[PDB]
């Protein structure tokens, strides 16, 4: 049950019919974003938006769509479903012609843990594309999420062996009770999520470090967890062969995904707009 | 005047209806090659195929077609047009799908020289991508071509501050009458004009000196040109401020320009199978 | 004529007497620290001091000779000349001892230029040594240094390609007006000489911009310059073989070299203490 | 007790006059070797001998005494000690001037092994220095020397997270039987005794891998140990916080340990020429 948004009415994603010169460039790649909805409502709406700005920034395209317009085919798309949505916005190269992608979000438990493994494909460093780019075709991320076979997710690190963050998600490490997450500037996205996560650990009274996080401090962490937007809060139970628990998430990976979802249902900023 | 291959058969090159789910992959970009047709044949037309074959190795990917079949296609489509054509190939990761766009080749006189810039673009690092993978989305090609403001193309150097490539053509630069350009080592994507120019330069006896080339040299060279498939060798007659010519180009340029079709055309290696 | 202060006393610089154990330990190298005399008076020796400290601080060794100290041999060591002296200021490992060197400064006439070259030997980068470090042993200026055959010194870029310093200078260019030089995030010592030319630019309101240089921005610049202790502003008449000027310096470097001496014996900065 | 040979003849170990130009110029560096005894007798004395050369042709720098005479000051001095000694070989540049220091070999009982740290120091990149290159005053090694404060050794990572070397010592790992360590691509200062292990684990059909070992294969590693020429084979029973073993090493390690001295000292190519 797929529904999208495309040249100014909603249709079935079956099939799809656009310029083949649109195609051609498209090929080139699309500026892109993901939202989730609660309650049938889209998540973190006009923070998403100015991401895609600033990415589409990175090539004085400008945005064809405004904020108000944007939220309406949201919400239109949203409330055609009886259950929470993962939302897809494509931002097309030179045209500006934007396309939504609508699809039911099922999403699974993960209060047992997944695996993550190291990536062999690096982060791509700031000297050669903005690590902020949300693109569909840049290589480090296509690369990465093609190596995700008996995993989760795959960890990528910077090319002196920082960690930046996993193809799909940012990592977040526990260690002597104090939650450390890589630095924008270790070369990374700054994800929604993410951000989220770091004002709740500050609203509980842990101790939040934003830093340079070295590859071997996962192995020595007593907590690892990732963040991404369809999931949340998504404890990691075992990294390569290292294992961080057995059964049950280590303690401020566990206050953290209870208290996510009230936390951000209650932030104003996640909801300006909607 | 488009006209396209796809799904088995030649198609105009107005609208295209695809599969939704393969638009949404094929946004993660195609393995790609170009060439173009001396007297309406298609010119080392065994040389592109083995290249496209090389990139579609590195994804596990068997070509859809076999050489025999690609000539086919290639032969048909250019005699459809009463002119010299521009092809490109495209060809989907996982999919094996195969698009061909035939378009006319309009080629200017460059023989007075083109106008070229350092790009603020690095090449990807061999840790995150590699240098010859010929992928539409990779981003240091993809940013690079958006600099392209009043100029021809672009230098991108790699993270060192070496010579790889301009944008869409291979970078050789002439010192004390010797012809030089990056070695593959050096991380690039290796066209076959490169390849041609190298055998060209060996059978006038122009000493070649394949290496590691550093970005200060073009600034010192005593001429440069560029090389790409439609346009053959192109030269260069300014490189950011810094003038080389303003007339004519100088003397193993204007031989290398002067011999280069009679030489490609009348070698076999480039028409097997045509 | 060379004299030396070295275990309380002075001494004739023929032949010097050491432990053993502190012969082999600074083979490690000597923490260390260059000054000149104008007027036979030490030259910015409260600046000097306060690197020499820095440097000794990259090994918790503290200093053992006070400021106070420190300039009371200094003057007792340059008031033994009827000339200008060079002093060498040495700081031992582990022992603490420091060792002063005291010659003739015999400063040529640089105002025809001088030829610098582009060394084959990068500079450190921070995350292997901290550029400020001024070591003896240091290999990328050790290295550099062994290079200066037919100029008067190399110049150091950083793993990017981006302008670092000479083995013994830092750089300055001047481009459409405005003094341009390395920035300290470049990776590069702080000079003394540059900090004071930087002040004297601002004096005589030509702007001027610290920040990230390329290596082929000196092949396009109008009027490139060193700066160090012994010699001041020290103009570029050739990079490699890229002449900037055939007899006169350009006239930013010439205002510069001309000022800098009233400039710096009249800014209380450099003499505190003395 | 320690016993020197300097200009000609043999001296005490107390205090030294120097050539005051030649001491200023030994604070630049000097390359280096090291060996020790088994009954007195200098060991690998050839292959330490070619080694020094090896890094004295980098500096075009002859060495003053021949093979034979090599051995008869290493003898001669050897034979003045009791006991077995460490014997430490400094070769000047441009001077070409060779110092031996003759000292105590005092040798702990470390099979119930030692701790070790990552380093914060980065080895030196090669477009800086060779990473080869046994030079007294290179401050990857030197400042790395200086955080052994709880431990055995440091290990240093290069550039981009890949283990190279301890700082006086090569790094060993054991995953699944296989005996893994950094090749010399990885960029290290290569000890004799690593090659000597190699042999050995060969002649026991131990399976060998020289490859690229990236840090954290270091915390997955079922064994680690070191390698340098005063102690042989050095057990890891803990990196950082991470414990391998509390009482005896594992199986590999301790069959190489055992095997060790039987074998080497049983070998005619390190015992050539003694
Ligand atoms: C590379 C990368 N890192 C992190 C994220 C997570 O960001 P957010 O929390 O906004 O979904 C994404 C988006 O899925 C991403 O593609
Ligand atoms: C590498 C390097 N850069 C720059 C300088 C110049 O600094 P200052 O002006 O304090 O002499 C020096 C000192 O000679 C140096 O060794
Ligand atoms: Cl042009
Ligand atoms: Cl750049
Ligand atoms: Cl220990
Ligand atoms: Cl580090």
């Amino acid at each position: 049950h797929v529904l999208i948004w495309w040249r100014g009415k909603f249709r079935r994603a079956d099939e799809i019919s656009l310029d083949f010169s649109l195609f051609e460039k498209s090929l080139q790649g699309a500026v892109y974003e993901t939202l989730r909805t609660y309650s049938r409502a889209p998540f973190a709406a006009y923070k998403h938006y100015t991401r895609l700005k600033r990415s589409a920034d990175f090539f004085n395209l400008p945005l064809s769509l405004s904020f108000d317009e944007f939220t309406k085919v949201l919400k239109a798309g949203a409330d055609e479903f009886k259950q929470e949505v993962r939302i897809k916005v494509y931002l097309f190269p030179d045209s500006g012609e934007v396309l939504f992608v609508f699809s039911p979000l099922n999403i699974p438990d993960l209060e047992t843990g997944v695996e993550v493994k190291i990536s062999n494909v690096r982060r791509i460093p700031d000297l050669s594309t903005p690590p902020a780019l949300k693109i569909t075709g840049r290589t480090d991320i296509v690369l990465a999420r093609r190596e995700i076979v008996d995993c989760y997710d795959v960890i990528l690190l910077g090319l002196n062996g920082q960690v930046c963050e996993g193809s799909f998600s940012n990592v977040f490490l526990v260690k002597e009770g104090k939650l450390i997450t890589p630095s924008l500037d270790s070369g990374i996205l700054d994800g929604i999520t993410r951000e989220n996560v770091i004002k709740l650990a500050k609203s509980l009274e842990i101790p939040v470090e934003e830093r340079v996080v070295w590859v071997w401090e996962l192995f020595e962490a007593d907590e690892m967890f990732l963040t991404h937007t369809s999931a949340g809060v998504v404890p990691v139970r075992r990294l390569n062969e290292h294992s961080f628990f057995e059964e049950e998430p280590g303690p401020v990976t566990a206050t953290l995904m209870e208290n996510f979802e009230p936390f951000v249902l209650n932030l104003e900023e996640n909801w300006v707009g909607i």
